[PDB]
């Protein structure tokens, strides 16, 4: 399948070169997979989600996304226009308040929730969790992400926006999950993107168009935007049967575009997420 005039990041993940604007992908499109977006919520009523999104858990007075961040990330995973995996099922877990903030204890509870809750959902092609959030190093936060991954969920986490080594941030620093840095449309490391040995992969993160609350759209930047590209890619590849939740981060790294990014510090992987789809 071909989506013309796609957001640059979608075009980038199906291309061997920057500078194109059509997204190419197998029509299976993540059907039969599920992606949890652990964030500020999801405006599931947005036409872009086509009934495929739902809120399943909140730790606050509403499950609504009063911020926009979670809706944007969910749109990059799986919205019809802005999403990588256009037929996946999206499940929102609201661990962040409407200011985008949240206590680590709530974030940990949300991860353990997903590990159990997947047993209440129909995801025959597999389960992914996208975590566009983080703070300072916490062994307890890392352990929760490790448990979620161990339970059979492909966990993708944002590297962080400090232009620093991600070793000092959580869950970015957990070795067993997929830690995602950000790139721009000219294949430069995004100026804010964290780096370091703990990164597994880069995805598009500067000037990413996606869904927003109020049935709208906007373009914003962050490793929060790169992470759902990778989460959606994992769901897409699992539906295709090319990999599994336990193996998807390694498979994505194996099949990535290699050596094409600029300003990658020595010792950080130079790997850009790529679906290797041949129309």
């Amino acid at each position: 399948a071909a989506q013309t005039n796609a957001p640059w990041g979608l075009a980038r993940i199906s291309s061997t070169s920057p500078g194109t604007s059509t997204y190419y992908y197998d029509e299976s499109a993540g059907q039969g997979s599920c992606v949890y977006v652990i964030d500020t919520g999801i405006e599931a009523s947005h036409p872009e989600f086509e009934g495929r999104a739902q809120m399943v858990k909140t730790y606050y007075y509403s499950s609504r996304d009063g911020n926009g961040h979670g809706t944007h990330c969910a749109g990059t995973v799986g919205s019809r226009t802005y999403g990588v995996a256009k037929k996946t099922q999206l499940f929102g877990v609201k661990v962040l308040d409407d200011n985008g903030s949240g206590q680590y204890s709530t974030i940990i509870a949300g991860m353990d929730f997903v590990a159990s809750d997947k047993n209440n959902r129909n995801c025959p092609k597999g389960v992914v969790a996208s975590l566009s959030l983080g703070g300072g190093y916490s062994s307890s936060v890392n352990s929760a992400a490790a448990r979620l991954q161990s339970s059979g969920v492909m966990v993708a986490v944002a590297a962080g926006n400090n232009n620093a080594d991600a070793r000092n941030y959580s869950p970015a620093s957990e070795p067993s999950v997929c830690t995602v840095g950000a790139s721009d449309r000219y294949d430069r490391r995004s100026s804010f993107s964290n780096y370091g040995s703990v990164l597994d992969i880069f995805g598009p993160g500067t000037d990413i168009l996606s869904t927003w609350i109020g049935g709208s759209t906007r373009s914003i930047s962050g490793t929060s935007m790169a992470t759902p590209h990778v989460a959606g890619l994992a769901a897409y590849l699992m539906t295709l049967g090319k990999t599994t939740a336990a193996s998807a981060c390694r498979y994505i790294a194996d099949t990535a575009n290699k050596g094409d990014l600029s300003n990658i510090p020595f010792g950080t992987v130079n790997l850009l997420a790529y679906n290797n789809y041949q129309a």
